[PDB]
């Protein structure tokens, strides 16, 4: 920050699960090396798009007490996985800074 803000998102699994994609991870960074986890897909009707906070390019930095700042893309897969019933995400969004450059 000011860059980013920070938000906690606590979702009750589903059927269909958290209702979300994530891509990245240690062993596949995006470009400039980030190897954040981040969010690729919301789908309809999930509980993250029924929550209605997440959003695509979200990245999770935390779920529950996992950090997941920095770890293989299996590795937050399976933290997601192993999180049980009730998940609170820990999430990170660029600001919407109106800026002006002088």
């Amino acid at each position: 920050s000011p860059e980013f803000e920070f938000e906690e998102i606590t979702l009750e699994r589903g059927n269909s699960g958290l209702g979300f994609s994530i891509a990245g991870g240690t062993d596949n960074p995006h470009i400039g090396d980030d190897p954040g986890i981040f969010i690729t897909k919301i789908i309809p009707g999930g509980a993250a798009a029924e929550d209605g906070r997440l959003r695509v390019n979200d990245c999770i930095l935390r779920v529950n007490e996992v950090d997941v700042s920095e770890v293989s893309h299996s590795k937050a897969v399976e933290a997601l996985k192993e999180a049980g019933s009730i998940v609170r995400l820990y999430v990170r969004r660029r600001r919407p800074i109106l800026g002006t450059s002088i």
